[PDB]
């Protein structure tokens, strides 16, 4: 995931890939409800649109 | 300052160094008022059991 979607030149990578693996999670969890014990490397779907829009939200904050 | 502190077999790295840095850039800014454009690195007086103490709170919140 890490080595398609981003590019570690970020100094800050580290609160990149933090929120980054939040929003995964949380998108696992609302799109598959009935298990437990999720984490970033399970294989179940979940969708990318809403992490790219969520993204969006975070840096349009006030 | 990581290699002091911090040993790196934590992958909560990716939260632990960010929240440690925010911290001590915050402690820097407030004993050094006048002057701005700090950052991590910036070689000025900072208090670190002050870090402590807002590590240990932020560790219990609710």
């Amino acid at each position: 995931l890490e080595q398609i979607f981003i590019e570690s030149n970020e100094h800050n990578s580290h609160n990149q890939i933090s929120q980054f693996r939040h929003a995964v999670v949380r998108n696992k969890c609302k799109h598959n409800p009935t298990l437990t014990n999720l984490s970033f490397d399970t294989p179940v779907y979940f969708s990318i649109d809403e992490v790219v829009t969520y993204l969006e939200n975070m840096n349009n904050e006030v």
